[PDB]
C-alpha cells in the first residue's frame, strides 16, 4: 500500500523506454513475451493497478511524486501501516496460548480497500503473461534493470530514488511487524537482539505458523509473569469472552522494537545475511529489500536484426 | 551402501569417548538428549545399522577397515553403484518422452536389500530421539565434532580418513547420477559444463520430477536427431514394448560424464557453491559432501564440567 506506485513508476519507466525504441518482446528464460502497448500514464496505471478505479490520482512524469500522491490522500494510514503489526501470541509452557501484544489499530483505506488491491500486476505488461513463471520481485528487478541499462542518466537518478524509497518502507514494515528475525541469519539476529536489549521468544503472528520473534520486554522477567492472570488466551478470543483488563495488558507490557537504532542496525546487516531456508509471503519481501538495497541488476542484450525489436534477460 | 559403515564408525567413536568419560547427555538446540548405552561394536551396529542382521560382519577397532569389510562382501556392486545412474528421459518437443540414456545394470545386494536398509540411524543413539528434528548430516557432524574435540590424536587421524572416505564416494555418486547440477549454482554449473564440453538439457531421472541435467552429447547435434526413430519412449519402456535397436541406441549416443576431469572440477567448486534453492534427498547428500570436504566442526563445551551428578555437553 505504501510502495506500490514506487514500483509502478519503475514499470512505466521501462515501458516508456522500450516503446520509445520500438521494442515489442522480451525474452525471459527461453520464452518470448509480447509487451502490451500503452497510450499514456493513465492507460498504464489503469491496466496494472488494482486500486486505480478507487483513487483517480493524476500522475505526471515526475515519478518520485507518484507514491506521494497516494500518501497525501491517505495521510495517517501511510505511517500507521508501516509501523503497524499483528496480534502476538505466546505459548509459555502448555497447553494454552496467550495474547501478549495486541495488534495495531485497524486501518480503513479509501473504498474500504484490501492490502492485495494495492498490488501492481507487473504481469499485465505482457499480453501472454499467463505462461510466466516469475515472481513479482524478479519482475520488478527485470524492469528496473531495463531502466538502468537503457535509461538516460537523469532516468537512472529517478530509478535509484524510487528503489531507495521501496527499501526504506519495505524494510521498516518488516522490522515493525517483527518478521525481520525470520528473514536473517540466527547469528546476526541474536547480535542485534543482544545489542538492542531484545528478548527472543517463540511466538505466532496472526494466523501464521509459530516463528522466532524478538520483543522488547520492557524490564520484565518473562519467567516470572502469570499469563493466565495477565493475558487473554487465543481460544478465549474465539469464544468472544474477553477480559478488558487482560486485553488492556497486551497494550502495556511489551512492544515490537522499531526505533531508528534497531532499524539502522538491521539495515547494515540485513542485505548480506538473509536466511538460507526461507519461503512464503515473507520471502518476496526479503527478495525485494535485498535487491533494492544492493541493486544488482540483470543484464540486457539487444537482439540484432524486416525486424521486430526484442531484448533478453535471465 | 558404500559409505554407511564409514558413518557408523564415526558415531561409535563418539559413543566410545562419551561413555569412557561417563557422559550421558548431549544438549542440542537447548534440549537434552539421553544417550543409549552400548556394550560393544556388535551391540551398537545392531542397533543403528539397518543391514546389520543381513551381513553379520565382524568389525575390529580399525574403523577405516569397517567399510572395507562390506566392500569385500559386495565386490563389484560397490564400484558399479557409485558409478551408476538412473534412466534419463528427454522431451524433445512437446508430448512424448524418450529414453536417451539407459540406466546402469540392476544391482542385487545381499538379501536383496534395499538402499534404505543400508542407512545408519544416528538417532537410535538417543533414547528420547522422537522430538529431535535434526538431519542425518548434521548429526554426523555432531558426532564428528565430539571425536575431534575429545578424541585422542589416533582417533582424530581415523576420523579425518573416515570423513575423506565419505566425501569421495558421495561426491562421485552425486556426479555419476547427473544430479550435481541441481545441488550447485547455475553459473558454476554452466561453467563446469562449458569447461567439460557438456550440453544442458531439461530431463527426467528415473521417476523423479523434471530437472536440469547435463550430458555429454558425444559430438552430436540434439537438434538433428530423430528421437522417434532412434529411441524408445517412456510409456513404451514402461509397458515393455521395446525395439532392440532403439534400446541399444540409449546405450551408445550419450553418456553422463563422471571421469576424473569433471570430478576434480566439481570437487574444487562444489563446497562453496551449494545451491540456494535445494531440498529433498539430494540436499542431505549435499550437506554431507560439504561438511566432509570443509571439515568445520561444531564447538563442544562441557557446561557442568568434570564433576556433576549428571555429565553433559552442549552443541550448535
Ligand atoms: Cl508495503
Ligand atoms: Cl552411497
Amino acid at each position: 500500500p505504501t510502495t506500490c506506485l514506487n514500483e509502478g513508476a519503475i514499470g512505466y519507466m521501462a515501458i516508456d523506454i522500450l516503446q520509445s525504441q520500438n521494442i515489442e518482446t522480451i525474452t525471459i528464460n527461453d520464452n518470448e513475451y509480447k509487451l502490451n502497448k500503452f497510450n499514456n500514464i493513465k492507460d498504464y496505471i489503469s491496466k496494472v493497478w488494482g486500486a486505480a478505479s478507487v483513487y483517480n490520482l493524476d500522475l505526471g512524469n515526475d515519478y518520485t511524486k507518484w507514491q506521494s500522491s497516494l500518501d497525501n490522500v491517505e495521510t495517517d494510514n501511510i505511517k500507521n501501516y508501516i509501523n503497524g503489526h499483528d496480534n502476538v501470541y505466546y505459548n509459555p509452557g502448555g497447553k494454552n496460548k496467550y495474547l501478549i501484544i495486541e495488534a495495531s489499530k485497524e486501518l480503513k483505506w479509501k473504498g474500504n480497500l484490501n492490502n492485495n488491491k494495492f498490488n501492481v500486476n507487473l504481469k499485465s505488461i505482457f499480453s501472454n503473461a499467463e505462461n510466466l513463471k516469475v515472481g513479482h520481485s524478479d519482475l520488478l528487478k527485470l524492469f528496473s534493470s531495463i531502466v538502468n541499462s537503457k535509461g538516460s542518466d537523469n532516468q537512472k537518478k529517478v530509478l535509484n530514488s524510487l528503489l531507495d524509497n521501496i527499501n526504506d518502507r519495505r524494510l521498516k514494515k518488516l522490522v515493525s511487524t517483527g518478521q525481520w528475525t525470520e528473514a536473517i541469519s540466527d547469528s546476526v539476529a541474536n547480535e542485534i537482539a543482544k545489542n538492542n536489549k531484545l528478548t527472543s521468544i517463540k511466538a505466532q503472528l496472526g494466523s501464521q505458523k509459530t516463528q522466532n520473534v524478538m520483543i522488547d520486554a520492557n524490564g520484565h522477567d518473562l519467567l516470572k509473569i502469570d499469563y493466565d492472570k495477565t493475558f487473554v488466551t487465543a481460544n478465549d478470543l474465539k469464544n468472544k469472552i474477553i477480559d478488558k483488563n487482560k486485553l488492556e495488558n497486551a497494550k502495556n507490557y511489551f512492544k515490537i522494537q522499531n526505533n531508528d537504532k534497531i532499524l539502522e542496525d538491521i539495515k547494515s546487516k540485513f542485505s548480506k545475511n538473509i536466511n538460507e531456508n526461507i519461503k512464503g509471503s515473507i520471502r518476496d519481501h526479503a527478495k525485494l529489500i535485498e535487491f533494492t538495497e544492493n541493486k544488482k541488476f540483470n543484464t540486457i542484450n539487444d537482439n540484432s536484426n524486416s525486424k521486430i525489436k526484442s531484448i533478453t534477460c535471465k
